[PDB]
């Protein structure tokens, strides 16, 4: 495959600046959900996992196509949870009926990241939406109940190395898991709404206990009353990463600009750009704009 960028036709920057502030004009409004969290976690997440599918061998999965849209990818047990992200944007998606999929899912984790105050994400427009039937199989995204060297091998096939596996993990930070959703229960830290290095703090500081949890599965407790996943846990059993922890829990701002370029890179994984293309944008917050 080779899955080139096609612009919508004739829509510039000021276009997306739209659809960009319709998402974020919503998360505000929408502070609610799931106990007052909002619903930035859970679009941080979808865009993760629409990502998460490519396969650099063949170039199936990935951004693109938008297949997330589609009953198989829809209903993947992985993705359980991610209903209510895809609810969410519906609604903006009728306002800007011109945008591909690929690309309103893409840019909703984008937004949310800046919004929750995080760092800028440069974004690209061009996904295209592709058929039902480019549609990738279940079992593509990650377990949860492996090691350091599971995780290393998965991300591999993402063509993330060390330090991108670890930037990018720092989003464990925000939101919670919940048992109904995927057999784990619990937030990682205090600040779940808002972009920060406290999932390194937490891994470094916290004094976890293994247990089982009403699913019966083995997580990480802390007495704080936070939880990790026994993967985000072997970011401390391996070497390697745990310097990368060490150096994110010591400086803010390199995580923030180490998760910036992860984050474009995995949204943008698969996916083929023509010289002529526009530049990567840079949006605006609300904020920026007084809005
Ligand atoms: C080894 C890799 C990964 C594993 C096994 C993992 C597993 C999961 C699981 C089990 C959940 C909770 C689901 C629920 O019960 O609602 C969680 C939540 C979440 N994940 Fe990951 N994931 C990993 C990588 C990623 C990365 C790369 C990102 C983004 C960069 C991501 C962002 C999030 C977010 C923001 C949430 C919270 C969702 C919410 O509050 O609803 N995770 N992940
Ligand atoms: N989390």
């Amino acid at each position: 495959l080779v899955h080139v960028a096609s612009v919508e036709k004739g829509r510039s920057y000021e276009d997306f600046q739209k659809v960009y502030n319709a998402i974020a004009l919503k998360l505000r409004e929408d502070d609610e959900y799931d106990n007052y969290i909002g619903y930035g976690p859970v679009l941080v997440r979808l865009a993760w996992h629409i990502s998460g599918t490519w396969d650099k061998h063949d170039n199936t999965g990935g951004s693109y196509g938008g297949t997330y849209r589609f009953k198989k990818e829809f209903n993947d047990p992985s993705n359980a949870g991610l209903q209510n992200g895809f609810k969410f944007l519906e609604p903006i998606h009728k306002e800007f009926p011109w945008i591909s999929s690929g690309d309103l899912f893409s840019l909703g984790g984008v937004t949310a990241v800046q919004e929750m105050q995080g760092p800028k994400i440069p974004w690209r427009c061009g996904r295209v939406d592709t058929p039902e039937d480019t549609t990738p199989d279940n079992g593509r995204l990650p377990d949860a109940d492996k090691d350091a060297g599971y995780v290393r091998t998965f991300f591999q096939r993402l063509n993330m190395n060390d330090r991108e596996v670890v930037a990018l993990m720092g989003a464990h930070a925000l939101g919670k898991t919940h048992l109904k959703n995927s057999g784990y229960e619990g937030p990682g830290g205090a600040a779940n709404n808002v972009f920060t290095n406290e999932f390194y703090l937490n891994l470094l500081n916290e004094d976890w206990k293994l247990e089982k949890n009403d699913a019966n599965n083995e997580q990480w407790d802390s007495k704080s009353g936070y939880m990790m996943l026994p993967t985000d846990y072997s970011l401390i059993q391996d070497p390697k990463y745990l310097s990368i922890v060490k150096e994110y829990a010591n400086d803010q701002d390199k995580f923030f600009k180490d998760f910036s370029k992860a984050f474009e890179k995995l949204l943008e994984n698969g996916i083929t750009f023509p010289k002529d293309a526009p530049s990567p944008f840079i949006f605006k917050t609300l904020e920026e704009q007084g809005l």
